[PDB]
Parts: structure tokens; C-alpha cells; sequence
């Protein structure tokens, strides 16, 4: 199960660069140069890396320190045919954001904010990007007076308002993804699902420059099914870009590697990108653990695409054995994909069928038959079948 | 602290009328007449009380049988002064409901719970009601294979388009209002979160039909800051009712009395109320425990409004103390509500005091003095203050 | 993968004779003989049933009656050669136990539970049990008043006492197992978890009569890892029988059949209880969902059996792989089995290489390999070896 | 509602002392000399600080640097009349601890573990504390395979035992406090609740040298209730030590000032602690938010004394009421502290009250009165009484 670059998978210097530093402790690996990641990911059969800022050139680095850390990175693509699909801002680590980005209570942040974002939106679109995504880790509170939030959804709809005027005067050809998290490392982070963030598109004023980063590990943390979230973001056409990790339930987030965590939901997962055709990268936000030293990185960040290919193979075969098929007909499914009143809402309320003559017990004596069909998807996903 | 009809107070006929039936155990209380609660809860204070179809009249009543259940309530109505500001249908308790009702897998489930509703919403209007909630309790699933979630949100948007079409064709003054639930009765519900649920709405034919009715404990079963969802309700125009009541964590949905579960949740939530003006009715969906007879239901009750009542005063009291007023200036809140950059991005874009000449260790310096703020919060939640 | 009674598989009268009725729902299927239990049980392959007092003796059951239910259930084991290993007391679902049993505030309600709970102790050593299972899901409450822990402490140690004296005075070989659960349908429910029934058992009058019952669902309840909480019983020696099933997560108490839920907990539990040389019973405590008719009830149990049958295998195989002993090795494994100081404290004390000249830069450098290993786990749990 | 000395209140230096660095964050404020922490805390009413070894003397000083700090921070204990009651070890920080201090797979890392623990033993009881916590946080795994869990608790229980050995040995004064947590920094740590630590406390050579030191938030981290494990702990006597905070739910470790969080949890545990006459000290185990400078610390520390206060003074009020004490007579709590069956197994069985003629529907009707109850310690809490 070796990926080649057409399998699209992606991940951010962040990932495998992940010093492993944590709430209650030191790193445990030197920093790694971003053209040493570019290479080893290209060994492995990346198609592509993804970057904040902050990762690619130094807080504070000078205008000449920039164009040499670009040029030094743009040679390192060019040596390895590694593509950059995605970027984002780093607007959570410098004391400076300690309350926020676009929605710091600080106006004078707020602008900060902006003007960062929109130096890194111009690099990104030189460097090919056409995704730009969008994390507020620090837009929330840890207490109930410290943020009113219609005020705060207000600063943060104008800050993305003035983004996608910024991007159409420019004429650059690059969309915005939000990505959600529901706390950590505020007490609460706005917008904390995948719905909120679909919700709060359709307030902007260009909704259709701005789509969903939905991360697994973090609809996790809030107990959500993880594949009937991505279910909704492909219903409204906004599933711009995706992260893949795993994570045990909800607590800390655990960006383990893909496979890791809930495997059956990550098996429902492929199941539906590559059912729904998604097309864009299969991005890997993850940290290597702090327990392992180089060649673990390089072992876990394997781990992800292997486990993606393994999902993939099984949820084919699932789709494709008759058997399956049978059972999905046994369950309905074909009934469900079938509009109930197609007829018009007059036919509807004239059809004695459907209520005066409906016969009620024997439509609840119908068992579903879902354990038989559950039980076929266990047999695929561990090859038992 | 004594509630009169003037202060909005409802509840459902389910909710005093819970007969204690949970998952390990029988009913520890005789059903109650819905005359009985009218009568009783017209004593406590309350303004109204709402129902599901299956509450007011039995399942499967013969027309002579529903008219006569309907007489009777309306008679108490007449009695108390009571009203019925809200109602919505059973489509959970019958087995015929057991995949669900609007998403059902069988057609003919899907268009008898459109029936079922719509002769529901004509009862409904005739007794005055302004808001019709929909809670899909059966819509999801217990395994992946069992739902197409892009087929099921087809089917639960053409059942909402239909009865917007239904209302629309009668001329009648009723809205809806969707309620979320992450799960329980099924493995997941579709829907899940008030971020969901707003974003679906805009996919409706005629959105402006319909709001969400969000539930306290509902959102903390996914461990959500509720004040939160409800300032983005709020946000978007779409908070037409609540369901208040009480929760302690992230567990099955308790429905303790308002007040109960996570208290300081609860004076930021009533905080938020008051201060954005909410109008709509303060409806309780709670249960009073099985341990209690029928003087610990009335107690409980009561308890709910007594509480709403105590922690209005003391939101009122935070807002007005200038020592607060004084602290929110402190922490910048009235900058919160200014706009970052009214100036526009052209002079956003010129402004060097927004980058090139920002004094950000300065900025990171200034403390935001949010606990202290906290504090004054505790102080008079507390009394202390 | 077909199960034979030598594998030890067990089933409560209460999971395939679920009726599915839920907080929400009525009944969606008739209720079962037990006798027809017995027979479709013994025809998929499993050794055994267990039972309530309540599921094989209606409640109320005169002595006449009583004697008949035995007797039928009696032939129908003699018929098919099942065994009954465990048996355990219904002390929660009449409303007289809606505060308890052992713990109940009244203290007639507390001689009563333990009058019901001996009347089957006599009739479990009579059908063979060896094990007598004790979940108290009504010990508990929903508000801080209610219940003085100390006192309810005191209260279940004198329940357990007064059994074990009635036991060891009748000359049974029976031991008690306490099953923990930490919410649902109480609030919150005393001895929560395995660590709280496990330190609670140290304080009986005689500890080597009790151990514990642990479920899957319900230390999942709590977000713990269950082969972890299965390791320290197993270190106790307190591992007496265990119930098997699945859930997803923190939420209601869902009972999935084994396999379901979190399917790599299920892979190194199945590990653990093999490699220890668990030798009880592996019994099932779950409910097929109320979407299925009778079918789906067998289809589900056989699905338990099945998929404890393939995690066995593939447990078995990653042990066995002389790779994956090797990783073992790499991850030093082998030198956590090994006795830190078995030299003893004052060599300890001297041994300079253990801090004075110990180099903590070399050792802190050193990568622990843990995911090469589990990745290996999951190329042998998903059969890609 | 001042605090003094008499108090009791305690705080780490590493709570004051955080300087604000997270998962995604660099530091917001500088660091703290612990000379100026004891001289504020002092000013503010403290009665005393705990320290880590590495909190007080950096990590890898000299022999002669250490006499130093040491010698300064005695000078201000002396200065201001501070005490030192608990002392514990970093066993987490530096990288050599990735794996585990005592449960480390290597055995070299085990052994030097024990030796710096001991180091900091004989500083301990040279400061005078009594109380010597061990939060083993790197003890766990993010992965089966890495740990097996039975030979990580025998080393485990060899570390406590050779430390209790050491004790003993030097005729020291002073015992040891396991302090549990389920999660972070490790995907799942040893001795998870406070259950999982009293029962291993069981297996150690010198059960009496060892108890819980158990934090609010910890227990939170599982849903669990914290009054109910303190009262397990006290029911043990096992309560050594405690660390008060504030958690809002199953997410990351907050640490939030001691009253924030679950407010009522706050109430019922201050409530029990009084009630059972808790009189080791009161200490604070909170993270000032990182949004805060300076003086948002000192007022955060302010806050967790103020808000025990008043918590206090709201839980005595309560006690105390007649109206309240009439309460808990008609809610039987006087009858759960009577023995059930002071009269022996035999009278239990031969008496005919308790099962033959006890009338079930008789008891069954009685309301618990929970309810009413529940809202009197509601209006206490809030001052509405
Ligand atoms: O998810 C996280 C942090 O939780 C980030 O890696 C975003 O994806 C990009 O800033
Ligand atoms: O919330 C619930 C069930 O959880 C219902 O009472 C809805 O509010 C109305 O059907
Ligand atoms: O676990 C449960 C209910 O949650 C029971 O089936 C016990 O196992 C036996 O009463
Ligand atoms: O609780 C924590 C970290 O979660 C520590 O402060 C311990 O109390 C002492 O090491
Ligand atoms: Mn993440
Ligand atoms: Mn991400
Ligand atoms: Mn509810
Ligand atoms: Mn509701
Ligand atoms: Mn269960
Ligand atoms: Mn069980
Ligand atoms: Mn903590
Ligand atoms: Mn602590």
C-alpha cells in the first residue's frame, strides 16, 4: 500500500517539525529545516507540504532574512516536484494574540491580525496555495464576561468580509477554509463545530470564497460523529480542504496519526471522500509523539498514508460485493435516496395511504436489518471477508 | 422572587406530566390530566404550557375522541388564562418512528410523519400557538452504513420545504423552530448542534420560516459553552424559542430543573437573555426526578422559575455596578464593539501603525485583567457584592 | 470464525430479550421465553446464559409459579447442555428501589434488597452459578443533599458483609462480583469506576469473596482506557467475569455488540484477557438496537462472538510475529519487566551511574520506537499482514 | 471575607509562577523569583507554599547553587512566617521523563526517577512538609502495545515501596499523597481517579504511609462527581492532601481559580470538607490565565481564597437552618446513617416486615422530597436566604 504524489496527500511543516514540547514539557527533537522536511516527505510519497507563516520564515525575520528562506524553500520544491496546495497564518503563539486575532478585544491587534494574514495570502498565491485556511485557536474566553460574542461573531465576519475584498481586488484565484476546534487552547473557542463555521459562511458578504477545514481529532472533542459532519459540509458544497488525524474521545487534542483513535470512523470517513469523489488534498494534521526521536517521525507520518490506502482498499470492497449490495436494498437505502413526496403537497394530503389507510403496525414490525449490515462492513474492514 | 404570566414562564405537559419511566425502570408516578397541570401551573405563575399531538390527545383517538380531549383543554385554558405559545408533534415514542420520521429510510414512514405534522400544525394554530418545534430524536443512526447522511439531509430538507409550502398556502402565523440534540435515543442525531442546525436552515427554500428552539443541556452533551450558541442564534436573527433546564456534563440528557447543573452557565445564559432582549417564551424542558411524588414535581417547578427570577437580579445587578462598568473598560470590551477598520482596507493597507510600525512586545504587554472582571462576576452571582 | 461452547461465550437473558424500549420510544419487539432464548443462544455456538431473578421469575410470582419458571428453564438447559455461570438481582427497575437498594434512604427498602438478593443467591448456587454479579445502577443520586457518601459507604459495606456472612454460613461457592458504572440512570453512581469498586472491596470483612464485573460501555462512559482498568484488576487478582460490548465515546449508556464502538480497544483488550489467561466466562451485555426484528437479534449476538473470534486471531498473530517481538525489544518492553532496584535501596543509594555520573542528555535522546510498533499492531489488526 | 494564616490556604509556586507557555503559545508574562511569590502570596493571606524540586533549584545546579536558592527562600519563609507543608518532584519536565519517571520502559530512567525523588525527600523534610504528592504524569501511553499495563504497576508499586522503605529507614515524619489524573500529557495516564489510586495504595507494603491527594479538575477530566470521591477518600481515611481549582467539563486540564468551573460541585465539596472536619491545608493547584499580567495574577490567587469563604460561610448557613434540618428528617437522611441489620443475618431472615409482608407499593409511593431540598441549598448558595 505505497502512496505515490497522485494519491494527494499533504502534510504542514508543523506536523513532522513538532518539537514535542507540550503543556508539561521540554522538546525532545532539534527543529527540523523545512528543506529536510520537503525531502524526506517527498521520499515517502507526499504529493505536497503546507505552512504557517511563522513556520516557513521567523517571527521578525527582515524583508532579506524573508526572500532568503522563500528561495532557499522554492529550490527544495523544485529539487522534489513537491507542490504547496494550502497555507495558513499563525495567529495563536506570540503573547500578542493571547485574546485573539480578529476578535482580540484590542482594535489595534485586530489590525495587526489583518495586515499579517494578508502579507501571507500574497506568498501564498506566488507559491501556487488555493486554499488559504483559517484556525482562530485563540478567538474565545475561559470566562463568560471576558467576550461578548455578538460583538466578537461582528469583528470576525468583517475581518473575513475585508479578506475575500482583499483577495478579488487582488484577482487571486484562492479560497478561505475555516477550520474549527471546540476549545483548547481557549476555555471555549467560537465557532466550535463544523456547523457554527457553515452557519456563520452564510452571513459573509462573498459566502462562496469561504468553505470548511474540518479536522477529525477536533469534532471528536466535542463527542461528534466525525463522518456525518463531513456529510453536511459536502451537502452545502463546502468542503474545501480536509485534516486527518485520529484522537482518542474527548480530551486534550491528540493529533495522532490517521488510523489511530476511531478506527471505524476513519474507515466511514474514506468511505464517503472517496464515495463523494472529494478531489482536494488529504491533508495530515498530526504530531509525531514526543516519545520517539527521527526515524519514529518518519515511521508515524508513513503510518498515515499506509493506514488512508488500507482504509480505502476495504471501504471498495465493501461497496462493490454483492452481498452488500443486497443487504443495502435489505436496509432500504435505495428508499431513502427516493424524494418522499415528489407527487406535490396536494397529492400528499389526498393519499389515504399515507395516513387515513396507513397501516402502522405493519410498517413498525419491518426490522431494518442493520446489525447484518454492520456486521458486513466489520468483516470487510478487518479482511474477514 | 415570584413569577406572574407577565414574566413569559411555559412548559411542556411532558415535562410535570413524566411519569419517572427511564431506561432500567418502571413509572413512579400516575399519569396526570392535562386539565390538572394547566390548573396547577396557572397557580405557580406560569404564562403557558405547550404540547406534542400524543400528549394532548392519545394515539390512534377516533376524531370524536381528539375533539373531545380538545374541549376539555381548551375549557381549562379558558379557566386559567393560560396560553400555548409553542407546539410540536411525537415522532419518537411509536415503533413506526424507530429510524426516524423525516428521515426514515421506508418512504412511507417519511410521508406519514409529514401527515402526522401537518394535522398537528392546524391544531396548533388554532390554539394560538406562534412557534412549531421540530426535534428529529429518531433521525441518525447507530452505525455508518445504516444512513446516507448527503440522501437523509435531502429528505429532512424536502420535509421542512413542504411544510413551509403548507403554511405559506394556508396563510397561517406560525414559524418553525429546528431543535438539536448530538444524541440519544440514536448512536448520533442528525443535526446535532445549534451550528448545524442554523446552517441547514439556509439550504430551505424559504429560510425565513425558521429558526432554532436550543436546549441547555443539549448543548453541553457535547461539552459546548451555551451562552456561546446562543449569542450566534442571536447573531443570526434565529433564536424564536429556548428550552431551558439544567445539565451536568457530558452524559445522558438529565433535563434537571433550570438552574440545576452547571450554575454559572445558567447567569451568563439569563445575562445574555436580558440583554439582547429576548421576547419569546422562557419554556422549561425539564423533568422533575423519579425520586419525587407530586408535591416534589410542583417543587420542582417552581425552582425552575424561582431560579431564572433570582439570576435575572443578579445579571441586572452586574450590568449596573459602575465598578463593573469600569472593569469592562478595562479589558477593552467597549473596543470589542468598535470596528477594526471602518477606515477600510486601501488606508488599512497604507496604515503603518498597523504593521510595519507596531509596537507588538508593548501590545503583548498590557494584561487584559479578565479575572479580575471574573471575580466581580462571582461576587454578585454569589450575593457577596 | 464459528464459536463453540468450549469458547466460553455467555449472554444475559436481558440482551437478546430486549424489548427496546428506550427513554423515548415504546417496545418495537415482543417479549421472548426465555426458554426460545436458551434454544437460539445454544444454537449459535454459545456455553451459556445468565439471568436476573426478574428476567426468569416474573416479579410477584407466587411460590407455585416461581417453581414453574425454574422448572421449564431447567429442562430447556438439560435439552441443549448450556450452563448458567453467573447470575445476579433486578434492584432497580420497580419504583420501590427508584433510591437505591442496598443504599436507599429508607432503611425498609435496604432489608428488602438484601431479602430479594439472598432469595437468588440460593437460587443461583442451585443452577450452578460460581459467580454472582452486583451492579447497584440506583445507588446514587441526582443533587449534593440527597446522599452523605460516608454514610451510603457504610451502608453498601454492611450489604456486602451481611452477604458474604450468609454465604460462607451456608457453605456456597459463590463469589460476589461489583460491576461499576458511572452514570445513568442515577446522576451520578456510587463506586463509579473499577478503582473505586476495586479500593472499595479492600474494606470488606472478608475481600477474598468479592472482585469485580467491568463493562466495556461503561468505563468508556467515564473516557478511561479499558484494557488499562482490566490490567489493574487482572494485578489484583480481582478479575472474577467481565461484560463485553461496545460504545462510542462519552454518552448514554449505548451496549453495542462487541466489536462495535471502539474498535482497537476491543483488539488489545481481546490481547490482554488472552495473554493474562482470563479463563471466566466471556459474556455479552448488550442490546441489538430497536431497529431490528427478531433476525437482527441473532444477527447481532452472532456478531459478538465472531468478532471476539477475529480480534483473537489477529491478537495472536501480532504476538507470534518474530517482527514485532523484535519491535518489543526496540521499545525496551523487555526492561520494563525487569526489576528497578532488586539490588536494594542502600545500593541504590551508592550506585553513582544512577544520578552522580547518570547521562540524562544520552538517555533523553534515546527514540522509543512506539509507533513502528503500532503501526505493526494495526497492519496486524487489519489483516495488511 | 479575608483570609488568614488560620486558613490554611497553600499554593505552588508553579501556580502563581506559570508564565502563561501551552500547547500553541510562547510565555506572556516573566518569570517569578520565588522569593517575591512567598513575600506576595504572603501579603495576600496565604498560609503557606508548596514547591517541585525543580520549581525552587533549576535543574542541573550545583551543589553550591543550591545551598544558595535554598538559603534565600528560607530567608523569606522566616521573613514573613510561610510555611512549607507538601513537597513533590518534578518527574515530568525534562525529556529523559518522556516515557515515565518510575514506569519508564528503560530501567536506567526508573532508577535515576527514585533518585532524585529521594533528594528532594531529605529537602522536604528539612523544610518541614509533611506531605510528600506524587502526580505520575508521564506514567501511561498513547498506545496499547507501548505499556504492558501489569508490569508498569509492578514497577509502580517497587518505586513506592523502596520509597516507603527510605522513610522509614531515616525516621522521617512525613507520608505520601498519590495525586491521580486520566489524561494529559499522556493519551491516557496510570491510576487514573482517585478509585484507581486508593486500590493500588492497597497493594503496597506500608499501606498507612500513603493516600490521595486528589484535584477537582482531575476527576472532572472523567465526568466524575469530586464531592463523592472525596467522600470515598474520607470514608478510607485516605484524604492526605487536596488541590483546588476549577474545570469547566471533559476538555484539557483548565486549572481555573478555585470557585470557576462547576460552582455548585464547589459548594457540596467545601460543604463535606467542613462537615467531616478536613484539617490538612487548602491548596490551590490554578493557572492564572495567560490573557493576565501581574496583577491579574495576585487578583486570581485573591479569588480561590475568597471564593472558599464565602462558600464556607453559604454551606454552614445551610447546615445550621432548622427549615433545612426538617428537610433532610423528611428525605430519611437520618435513616441512611442507621444500620440496616444491626439486628444480625438471622433476624434479617426471620423476619417477615422485610420481605413476606413488607408492602413494596406502600414504600414505593413515598416521595424522596429531593427536590425541595435540593432548592433550599440552591437559595443558600445564592443568598436568597
Ligand atoms: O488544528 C490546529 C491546532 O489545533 C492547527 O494545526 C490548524 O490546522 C492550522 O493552524
Ligand atoms: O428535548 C426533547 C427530548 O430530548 C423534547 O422534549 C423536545 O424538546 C420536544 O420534542
Ligand atoms: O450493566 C447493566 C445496566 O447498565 C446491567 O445489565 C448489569 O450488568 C447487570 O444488572
Ligand atoms: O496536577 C498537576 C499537573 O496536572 C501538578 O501540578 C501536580 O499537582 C503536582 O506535580
Ligand atoms: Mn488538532
Ligand atoms: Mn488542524
Ligand atoms: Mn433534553
Ligand atoms: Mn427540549
Ligand atoms: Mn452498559
Ligand atoms: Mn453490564
Ligand atoms: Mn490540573
Ligand atoms: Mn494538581
Amino acid at each position: 500500500y505505497q502512496p505515490t504524489p497522485e494519491d494527494r496527500f499533504t502534510f504542514g511543516l508543523w506536523t513532522v517539525g513538532w518539537q514535542g514540547r507540550d503543556p508539561f514539557g521540554d522538546a525532545t527533537r532539534r527543529a527540523l529545516d523545512p528543506v529536510e522536511s520537503v525531502q524526506r516527505l517527498a521520499e515517502l510519497g507526499a504529493h505536497g507540504v503546507t505552512f504557517h507563516d511563522d513556520d516557513l520564515i521567523p517571527f521578525g525575520s527582515s524583508d532579506s532574512e524573508r526572500e532568503e528562506h522563500v528561495k532557499r524553500f522554492r529550490q527544495a520544491l523544485d529539487d522534489t516536484g513537491m507542490k504547496v496546495p494550502m497555507a495558513t497564518t499563525n495567529l495563536f503563539t506570540h503573547p500578542v494574540f493571547k485574546d485573539g486575532g480578529f476578535t482580540a478585544n484590542d482594535r489595534d491587534v485586530r489590525r495587526y491580525a489583518l495586515r499579517k494574514t494578508i502579507r501571507n495570502i500574497d506568498l501564498a498565491v506566488e507559491l501556487g496555495a488555493e486554499t488559504y485556511v483559517a484556525w482562530g485557536g485563540r478567538e474565545g474566553a475561559e470566562s463568560g464576561g471576558a467576550k461578548d460574542v455578538r460583538d466578537a461573531l461582528d469583528r470576525m465576519k468583517e475581518a473575513f468580509d475585508l479578506l475575500g475584498e482583499y483577495v478579488t481586488s487582488q484577482g487571486y484565484d484562492i479560497r478561505f477554509a475555516i477550520e474549527p476546534k471546540p476549545n483548547e487552547p481557549r476555555g471555549d473557542i467560537l465557532l466550535p463545530t463544523v456547523g457554527h463555521a457553515l452557519a456563520f459562511i452564510e452571513r459573509l458578504e462573498r459566502p462562496e470564497l469561504y468553505g470548511v477545514n474540518p479536522e477529525v481529532g477536533h469534532e471528536q472533542m466535542a463527542g461528534l460523529n466525525f463522518p456525518h459532519g463531513i456529510a453536511q459540509a459536502l451537502w452545502a458544497g463546502k468542503l474545501f480542504h480536509i485534516d486527518l488525524n485520529g484522537q482518542n474521545g474527548i480530551k486534550y487534542d491528540q493529533d495522532l496519526r490517521f488510523g489511530a483513535g476511531d478506527l471505524r470512523a476513519a474507515f466511514w470517513l474514506v468511505d464517503l471522500l472517496e464515495s463523494a469523489g472529494y478531489s482536494g488534498p488529504r491533508h495530515f494534521d498530526f504530531k509525531p509523539p514526543r516519545t520517539e526521536d527521527f526515524d519514529g517521525v518518519w515511521a508515524s507520518a508513513a503510518g498515515c498514508m499506509r493506514n488512508y490506502l488500507i482504509l480505502k482498499e476495504r471501504a471498495a470492497a465493501f461497496r462493490a460485493d454483492p452481498e452488500v449490495q443486497e443487504a443495502l436494498r435489505a436496509s432500504r437505502l435505495d428508499e431513502l435516496a427516493r424524494p418522499t413526496a415528489a407527487d406535490g403537497l396536494q397529492a400528499l394530503l389526498d393519499d389515504r395511504s399515507a395516513f387515513e389507510e396507513f397501516d402502522v403496525d405493519a410498517a413498525a414490525a419491518r426490522g431494518m436489518a442493520f446489525e447484518r449490515l454492520d456486521q458486513l462492513a466489520m468483516d470487510h474492514l478487518l479482511g474477514a471477508r
